[PDB]
DNA sequence: CATGATGCT
DNA sequence: CGAGCATCATG
């Protein structure tokens, strides 16, 4: 039982200067996507509105506008999205319970207010999929049924403030949702409503001339296995390469033999369709996800693809980028790459600019494990790498080769993620004893990060989770496993979690004071893009003097760290020639 | 919906 | 038997 007003025009006590406000999007992407129903939760009462009314109400959008009239919502980067597709500006909010349930436990995969509510044992609030099915099923229910909904969600979020605010306090996250992510919240939505510009000709140009070269390579891979098959399915290319060409078969998986690339790297002495199928695949790639893809999602008429950020879904801190992915643009392989032209400033006479940090997560982890050696080396800005090699191969620094550096790189970066020697192998496609000397001499060279490997594991099975720097927390309760198997990928979380998160703090960080510093100068540059360790913005030709200095230096001032932060950038007509 | 491939940080 | 992700065609 829970009494609200069916209201239908607004009133003034439904403009409150504290109120709970649900502006509810079903459809999953909420660009342009319609607003099914409002409602507001306050000291004198509980509301339903249609939004046709709510939305053409002078005095409703001007409390929405109004940065004073302090609103409590469940993700706000929606509404506030939807709202801006229909040209109103939510601002004033407050209180996110969204990122608030995110911060406390990131493992719940909270995405309702529903289950945020479990988190403090409310009940008096449906789930999502209940109230409107899910799949095919999804529909907006009848009126008084939506209503219900929406006026509960909303007298939930009223409820659970106070008692999720304690908690953040509890944990030191109080300052992490107010000052961090709240306002990155406010920042994501502008970037997702600008949108990126892409140059549709040229990626339908790429997508011609990788139809032609698709087919070429597929013939060649028939020809070489003198049968016609689908090089996409695991059942028949396994049955190709190991029954038919009889390679020796080095892994399986759940359901047939391997065929991963590090499989087929191992391969390619025996046969020359490996190196074939290597290259299929990567086209393949190519065409179907980033060209048919980026075609499929782009406003025609504007030619912007509107990605939506996750905020409140890796398990470290870090967002992720959906409908479509814009942070894994191809970029290793040249053929792939050359679809950053397509990315283009969204106005004449503007210019794509990237600044990206230089080896955070290593940075990081120097900051954290306090190991000298390391912090040394970047506090004098030596390559990290080669003073890798020349530890793990033992040589002077003339001594090191284009080889050494490799592997020493793949050292450093596989310390970072827990790797075993047998990875170590596999990777490098050395002896396994080699690799185990390689890893074995890192921690002789950089004994504090073993001492830190210990001190985390040790911390977590004490605590029961592991922090970042801005004290994000992720709880680690296998990591009393008995099973090796589970433990192991629990102290490797322990390891890896506070460096990849508190990486993430600090982008995070560097976004909300360099928005503030456009804002302060009155720039018309901005933001279009985060890709975990980089930033890219748009602006017009004439603030590129000013962002080669304001752009490194606040990303490198966000924090002070036990060694320097360095960042790189470039700037171009199209991404491809911001490098 | 699952699988195992590809892409990025 | 190396961390975190999204996407695709196929099963
Ligand atoms: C190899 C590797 C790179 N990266 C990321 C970090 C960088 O932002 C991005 C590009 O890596 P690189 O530029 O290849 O790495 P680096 O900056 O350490 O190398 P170099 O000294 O040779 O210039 O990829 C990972 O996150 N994990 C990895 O295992
Ligand atoms: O709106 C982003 C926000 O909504 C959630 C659900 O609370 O995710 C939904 O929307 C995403 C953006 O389209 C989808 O990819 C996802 O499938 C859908 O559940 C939160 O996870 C997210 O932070």
């Amino acid at each position: 039982k829970m009494a609200f007003t069916l209201a239908d025009r607004v009133t003034e006590e439904m403009l409150a200067d504290k109120a709970a406000l649900v502006v509810e999007v079903v459809e999953e992407n909420y660009h342009d996507a319609p607003i099914v129903g409002i409602a507001v939760v306050n000291e004198h009462g509980r509301f339903f509105l249609r939004p046709e009314t709510a939305l053409a109400d002078p005095q409703f959008v001007a409390w929405l506008g109004d940065e004073t009239k302090k609103k409590s919502m469940f993700d706000s980067k929606r509404a506030a999205v939807a709202l801006k597709w229909k040209g109103i500006e939510l601002c004033g909010v407050s209180f996110d319970l969204l990122l608030a349930a995110y911060l406390l436990d990131p493992a719940q995969g909270v995405d309702d207010v529903a289950a945020a509510a479990k988190m403090k044992q409310y009940e008096a609030v449906r789930p999502d999929e209940a109230v409107y099915g899910k799949g095919a099923k999804r529909a907006v229910p009848d009126e008084p049924v939506l209503a219900e909904h929406l006026v509960r969600k909303a007298a939930a979020i009223w409820e659970l403030e106070r008692p999720f605010l304690d908690e953040l306090r509890r944990n030191e996250q109080d300052r992490l949702l107010v000052e961090l992510e709240q306002p990155l919240s406010s920042i994501l939505a502008e970037m997702e409503f600008a949108g990126v510009k892409v140059d549709t000709k040229r990626l339908e140009q790429m997508g011609k001339e990788l139809a032609e070269q698709l087919g070429t390579v597929e013939q060649r891979i028939y020809e070489l296995a003198g049968q016609e098959f689908n090089i996409n399915s695991p059942k028949q290319l396994g049955v190709i390469l190991f029954e038919k060409l009889q390679l020796p078969v080095l892994k399986k998986t759940k359901t047939g033999y391997s065929t991963s690339a590090d499989v087929l790297e191992k391969l390619a002495p025996y046969h020359e369709i490996v190196e074939n199928i290597l290259h299929y695949r990567q086209l393949g790639k190519l065409q179907s996800t980033y060209i048919e893809g980026l075609l499929k999602v782009v406003r025609p008429a504007t030619k912007k693809v509107h990605t939506i950020f996750n905020q409140a879904l890796t398990q470290t801190g870090r967002l992720s980028s959906t409908e479509p992915n814009l942070q894994n643009i191809p970029i290793r392989l040249e053929e792939g790459r050359k679809i950053r032209q397509a990315f283009v400033p969204s106005e004449s006479d503007w210019l794509i600019f990237a600044a990206d940090y230089s080896q955070i997560e290593l940075r990081v982890l120097a900051h954290i494990a306090e190991d000298d050696n390391l912090m040394e080396a970047f506090r004098r800005d030596l390559d990290i790498h080669t003073k890798t090699a020349m530890d793990i191969f033992q040589v002077s620094e003339d001594e090191v080769t284009p080889n050494m550096r490799r592997q020493a790189k793949a050292v450093n970066y596989g310390i970072v993620y827990g790797i075993s020697d047998y990875g170590l192998a596999q990777n490098l496609n050395i002896s396994r004893k080699e690799a185990a000397e390689f890893i074995e001499r890192y921690f002789e060279s950089f004994p504090g990060v073993k001492r830190y490997m210990e001190n985390i594991v040790q911390e977590a099975k004490q605590k029961g989770y592991v922090t970042t720097l801005l004290h994000r927390r992720r709880y680690l309760p296998d990591i009393t496993s008995r099973n090796f198997n589970v433990r192991s990928f629990a102290e490797r979380m322990a390891m890896n979690t506070p460096i990849q998160g508190s990486a993430a703090d600090i982008i995070k960080k560097a976004m909300i004071d360099l928005n503030a510093r456009l804002k302060e100068e009155r720039l018309q540059a901005h933001l279009l893009l985060q890709v975990h360790d980089e930033l890219i913005l748009e602006a017009p030709k004439e603030e590129m003097e000013r962002l080669c200095r304001l752009v490194p230096e606040v990303m490198e001032q966000a924090v002070t760290l036990r060694v320097p932060l360095k960042v790189d950038y470039h700037y171009g007509s199209t991404w491809y020639d911001a490098k």
